[PDB]
């Protein structure tokens, strides 16, 4: 693909996301750098309206599976670069046990230089004392597998997951997640076989930042086709 040659160093990352959960408007920024060759990014994320009325945790998976690191051998699998330019719909419904759901809808593609993720999300029906609105949440690192699949109908893919938010009291939330993406342009992609994205992840806080925010240290692998 003529997109993956966009990857091949360090590419500035923007990332914008408008949320409503219950009713509680909310706004994120996001900057970094990906370096797709590594599998790496290196990001941060600021609350523009004030406190972040759910937990970070929630929000991660939402706030750029084009900076994975595809092995050589598994190159020809890889849509996400190839619908850029141009970029993608990225969608999901993420369904979190016995509490609300998020529907979220992004556009990812570049603007210039720079990879920019653009995001609406709307979460409806959360329980106003629950483990999310009640900010139960352990603020500790997500990693784990995306699985991916072919969608040729949409001329794109789907994924499926589940993430294990961990409860301050020892619990587990479990967030079920689908997702569906399909490209903004008309020029053609990767269509791959099946295969997952291995995310490994440290979360930190900027001990100089005032503003409610999130540091991640991201690495995102390729992986289920055998060398």
């Amino acid at each position: 693909s003529k997109g993956e040659k966009l990857f091949t160093g360090v590419v500035p990352i923007l990332v914008e996301l408008d949320g409503d959960v219950n009713g509680h408007k909310f706004s994120v920024s996001g900057e970094g750098e990906g370096d797709a060759t590594y599998g790496k990014m290196s990001l941060k994320f600021i609350c523009t309206t004030g406190k972040l009325p759910v937990p970070w945790p929630t929000l991660k998976t939402t706030l750029m599976q084009c900076f994975a690191r595809y092995p050589d051998h598994m190159k020809q699998h890889d849509f996400f670069k190839s619908a850029m330019p141009e970029g993608y719909v990225q969608e999901r419904t993420i369904f979190f046990k016995d509490d609300g759901n998020y529907k979220t809808r992004a556009e990812v593609k570049f603007e210039g230089d720079t990879l920019v993720n653009r995001i609406e999300l709307k979460g409806v029906d959360f329980k106003e004392d629950g483990n999310i609105l009640g900010h139960k949440l352990e603020y500790n690192a997500i990693s784990g597998n995306a699985n991916i699949t072919a969608d040729k109908q949409k001329n794109g893919i789907k994924a499926y997951f589940t993430i294990r938010h961990d409860v301050e009291d020892g619990s587990v939330l479990l967030a079920d997640h689908y997702q569906q993406n399909t490209p903004i342009g008309d020029g053609p992609v990767l269509l791959p076989d099946n295969h997952y994205l291995s995310t490994q992840s440290k979360q930190s806080k900027d001990p100089n930042e005032k503003r409610d925010h999130m540091v991640l240290l991201e690495f995102v692998t390729a992986a289920g086709i055998p060398l």
